[PDB]
C-alpha cells in the first residue's frame, strides 16, 4: 500500500507511537502487572511472554507494512 495520503500522518504517528512513548507506556504496564501479579502466585514465565510481546511490539510496523503493502 502506499502510507501517504489523507491519513498518512495519523498512520505515521500510530506506527511511531507503537515503539515510542505509548508502546513503552504499554510495555511498562506489562511488566508492572507481572510484578504484581507475581507477589501471591510468582510466575517469571509470564515474565518470558511480556518480551515476546514487546518483541511483537517492536516488530509491529513490519509486520504490518509487509501484509498491507
Ligand atoms: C523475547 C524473549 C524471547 C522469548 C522467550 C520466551 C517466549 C515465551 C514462550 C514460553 C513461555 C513459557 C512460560 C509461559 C507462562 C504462561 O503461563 O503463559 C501463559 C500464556 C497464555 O497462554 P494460552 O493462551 O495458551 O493460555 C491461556 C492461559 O494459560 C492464560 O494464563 O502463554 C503464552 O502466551 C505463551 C505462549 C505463546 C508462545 C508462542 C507465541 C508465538 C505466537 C505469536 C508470534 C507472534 C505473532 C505476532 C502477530 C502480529
Amino acid at each position: 500500500g502506499s502510507d501517504d495520503g489523507a491519513f498518512g500522518d495519523i498512520w505515521a504517528y500510530m506506527s511511531e507511537a507503537l515503539t515510542g512513548a505509548p508502546g513503552k507506556i504499554i510495555a511498562c504496564g506489562m511488566l508492572f502487572s507481572v510484578a504484581y501479579f507475581g507477589v501471591v502466585k510468582p510466575n517469571l514465565g509470564l515474565a518470558l511472554v511480556s518480551a515476546l510481546m514487546m518483541l511483537v511490539m517492536a516488530n509491529g510496523e513490519k509486520i504490518i507494512s509487509s501484509f498491507l503493502d
